[PDB]
């Protein structure tokens, strides 16, 4: 048959509802053998357990009152916050009280009191379930990818190279501190294969011609680094060495395929959600400790020429 | 809640790992596979057998 | 066969040369051929294995 053995745990057939609804029916058929009023008390009941939704829902506006700004920008905040399924409980809420305030304030007390206490956490099953059900979650794993793979190969050999090019040239020789890596990261997709078309204001100054060899999957390391010159106004020029992102262009060739059903929204996400998760790898970092300098950008709703020309030359002015 | 579960799970490198490796190397790589090595099947009875 | 471990050559005392040898006569056949890149360096040629 086969001389391993594997079990590979396929997901949940979900099953549980179905157990949840014999249960009910069970609870009905036992109703039957051996009244009206308990209604009134079975929708009370109903709206003190609804009610503690809505107060996490408050709780969790009056917290997310400071990421309106950054996130949302009034009525998208409360729109998160709260469950869509709310209106239900407010109509409880509302016959509850026509119908009848002590018992409302010790259902309100107990639910806030079991909800600031945090006695009620979620167990392993709902979280497994979360973890294996989201399937697009790539930002964590391309940080991580794209750090082990690259900037932590070549990010400790850039002093020597750069050694190299300036005794090819010793123009780039003069400035000193800014012997790091620069990383683009913009926060949509576009990449330009030609940096030199992108702005007008950057032109090349050195590029060796170089092969990458992978051998059955074990890709050769690269030894060397494309020196470019930004024009500055007529003052002076600058060198730099410059890169983008890889894992962008993962996240545009996925929402290219048809069948990823990879949206812009859900990218724009994961390129922000990249964006910190490699900033945050990077910061905790020994090898890498200050060999790299990776610039965000969001590119402008008015036509701009020179917008990223400019953008690096800030970044070198205050990394002087 | 969702997008807390999603941003506190520091850890969920399964997903990313897998669609890095398949659009980098196995969406460029594998289709030129059969045509390469017909070349080889041209001259050696082994592979063509 | 191990009495015939040695090199073959061909020598025309014309000029013609055939680049697929199987084509020369219909009774000559590949067994095995190997891919193999000849690579010089400046003018240096690298062994043949």
């Amino acid at each position: 048959s086969s001389p391993a053995r594997l079990l590979i745990p396929e997901p949940r057939a979900g099953r549980a509802r179905h157990a949840a609804c014999v249960l009910l029916a069970v609870c009905f058929v036992v109703l039957f053998l051996s009244l009206a009023p308990i209604t009134r008390r079975v929708c009370t009941q109903l709206a003190a357990l609804q009610l503690g939704v809505l107060l996490k829902g408050c709780c969790c506006l009056a917290e997310e009152i400071f990421h309106l700004h950054s996130r949302h920008h009034l009525w998208q905040v409360l729109c998160s916050c709260f469950p869509p399924r709310w209106h239900l409980a407010l109509l409880l809420v509302g016959g509850s009280a026509y119908l009848d305030r002590l018992a409302l304030t010790l259902s309100c007390l107990c639910q806030l009191l079991v909800l600031a206490l945090g006695l009620q956490k979620l167990s392993a099953v709902e979280v497994s379930e979360l973890t294996e059900s989201s399937k697009k979650n790539v930002a964590h794993g391309l940080a991580w990818s794209y750090y082990i793979g690259y900037l932590k190969v070549v990010l400790p050999r850039l002093k020597e190279c750069m050694e190299e090019i300036s005794r090819t040239n010793p123009m780039l020789r003069a400035h000193r501190d800014t012997w790091k890596l620069h990383i683009l990261v913009p926060l949509g997709c576009d990449i330009w294969d030609d940096l030199e078309k992108a702005d007008s204001n950057i032109q090349y100054l050195a590029d060796l011609p170089e092969t990458i060899l992978t051998r059955a999957g074990i890709k050769r390391r690269v030894y060397k680094h494309s020196l470019y010159v930004i024009r500055d106004k007529d003052n002076k020029l600058r060198p730099c060495v410059l890169e983008f992102a890889s894992p962008l262009q993962t996240l545009c060739a996925m929402s290219q395929d048809d069948c990823a059903a990879f949206s812009r929204e859900q990218r724009l996400e994961q390129a922000r959600l990249f964006y910190r998760s490699l900033r945050d790898i990077l910061g905790s970092s020994k090898e890498c400790a200050g060999l790299y300098r990776l610039i965000a950008y969001e590119e402008p709703a008015e036509p701009e020429s020179h917008f990223l020309s400019g953008l690096i030359l800030w970044h070198l002015q205050q990394q002087q």
